RNA sequence: GUUCGCGAAGUAACCCUUCGUGGACAUUUGGUCAAUUUGAAACAAUACAGAGAUGAUCAGCAGUUCCCCUGCAUAAGGAUGAACCGUUUUACAAAGAGAUUU
C-alpha cells in the first residue's frame, strides 16, 4: 500500500546507499594543511575548525 | 698653455729671440646599473569538457578571501570574475534503578 511516509522511507534507504615511509607522511601532512588552513582563511571565525586544526597537528 | 717679473746668452741698446727661474690663473668625472644559457614576464598548440541558485533555461546585485586581470579610475567589466559546497564528540553534570567488592 502506497502513502507518503513510505516514499520518503523509500528516499531515505535511496540515498543512504598506507602511510609506509616518511614521504607519504608528508604528503598527507601538507595536504591536510592546504585543507585547514584554506577552510580557516576563508572562515577567520568557527573555533571548532581551529580545535581540529589543532587536534590535527596533536596526532 | 697665458700673464707678471728676475738673470744669462744673439743682434743689442731698452727691442727681440733661446734658455733657466719665483709668483698668478685653472683643481677630483661615473656606477643602486658588466656583453647569449645558470637569479627568474608570460601566453599560445594537441586532448578533454561546454557556465550558479534547474525538473529546463536564464537576468543579476552583493558578501568573506594571505587570488586577482582589463581599466584614467572611488565608475564599470572579467561565467552573478573565480574560490565558497568539505571535515564535524569532552565548560559533561544531577536524581533514581540492577549486579561486584569492602
Ligand atoms: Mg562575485
Ligand atoms: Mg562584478
Amino acid at each position: 500500500h502506497v502513502s507518503a511516509e513510505q516514499i520518503l522511507r523509500d528516499v531515505y534507504k535511496k540515498g543512504q546507499k598506507d602511510i609506509l615511509d616518511l614521504e607519504e607522511l608528508r604528503e598527507y601532512q601538507r595536504r591536510k594543511r592546504t585543507e585547514y588552513e584554506g577552510y580557516l582563511k576563508r572562515n577567520r571565525l568557527d573555533m571548532g575548525q581551529w580545535i581540529r586544526y589543532a587536534q590535527f597537528e596533536i596526532e
